[PDB]
């Protein structure tokens, strides 16, 4: 169990990490962002936190930039109203962390380096993926040019 916290309001975890119920009520967490296909909704039927699912594989062909926008207003919403998100896929946080990182990059107005050596930094163990790397480099083009 590790529940790794990006922002005071931000967690970062795998699938057993989004597990533990305990933890996550003692952090004020009420929201939740799965980035799997086939993992279930954890704790669902407990009707204790709002839920979003990122229907996604840990592929080199897998596009999470088309997610990056719903996911960024499930944060804010959490953020708003005083409550942590906490977003999870598997064993190597490749695709959440590639989400983590893309907040801190449009909201917090970090670079695409400092954000992952900011993750990096509270998340030790983050497996190599070139295709979410080569879409974070082409998502810093269009935020510096206006474009999102
Ligand atoms: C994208 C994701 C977080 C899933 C990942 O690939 C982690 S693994 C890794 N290993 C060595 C690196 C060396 C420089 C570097 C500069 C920028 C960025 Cl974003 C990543 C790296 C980097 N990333």
């Amino acid at each position: 169990a590790e529940l790794t916290p990006i922002l005071p309001f931000l967690f970062l975890g795998n699938e057993q990490d989004a597990q533990d119920l305990d933890t996550m009520q003692r952090l004020n967490i009420g929201y939740v962002i799965n980035v799997t296909t086939h993992l279930p909704l954890y704790h669902y039927e407990k009707g204790l936190f709002n839920y979003k699912r990122l229907p996604a594989t840990d592929s080199n062909k897998q596009n999470l930039r088309q997610y990056f926008e719903e996911a960024f207003e499930f944060i804010e919403e959490a953020h708003q109203c005083g409550k942590g998100l906490l977003i999870h896929c598997q064993a190597g946080v490749s695709r959440s962390a590639t989400i983590v990182i893309a907040y801190l990059m449009k909201h917090t107005r970090m670079t695409m380096t400092d954000a992952y050596k900011f993750v990096k930094g509270k998340r030790p163990i983050i497996s190599p993926n070139l295709n979410f790397m080569g879409q974070l480099l082409e998502f810093e083009e269009d935020l510096n040019n206006g474009v999102t």
